């Protein structure tokens, strides 16, 4: 099956945008990246950078993840970032997200070898 490091790539890279262009960015980023199949997730980010800046990302400050684990780590910059938020009239299978294009600084969980991201903790 997917890996969980490939897993991390689908559901939050997006090398190939900057930012966001327009608030429908998440309807149709959502769909495509087959996030909304089984049921509308409510929340889900995606990161406007290189793969290789965000998998570094396991080698800078380590901090503790919003559920007590350990193996966090807290970009050193800020990266550009799209939220993705369910709104009110969203209704499976017609999800429907808000749009929200900001900076901030990334927080991910590590595993493995080569030591990679497989979770996506908060943006701060």
């Amino acid at each position: 099956k997917e890996t969980a490091a490939a897993k991390f790539e689908r559901q939050h890279m997006d090398s190939s945008t900057s930012a966001a262009s327009s608030s429908n960015y998440c309807n149709q980023m959502m769909k495509s990246r087959n996030l909304t199949k089984d049921r509308c997730k409510p929340v889900n980010t995606f990161v406007h950078e290189s793969l290789a800046d965000v998998q570094a990302v396991c080698s800078q400050k380590n901090v503790a993840c919003k559920n007590g684990q350990t193996n966090c780590y807290q970009s050193y910059s800020t990266m550009s970032i799209t939220d993705c938020r369910e709104t009110g009239s969203s209704k499976y299978p017609n999800c429907a997200y808000k749009t929200t294009q900001a900076n901030k600084h990334i927080i991910v969980a590590c595993e493995g070898n080569p030591y990679v991201p497989v979770h996506f903790d908060a943006s701060v």
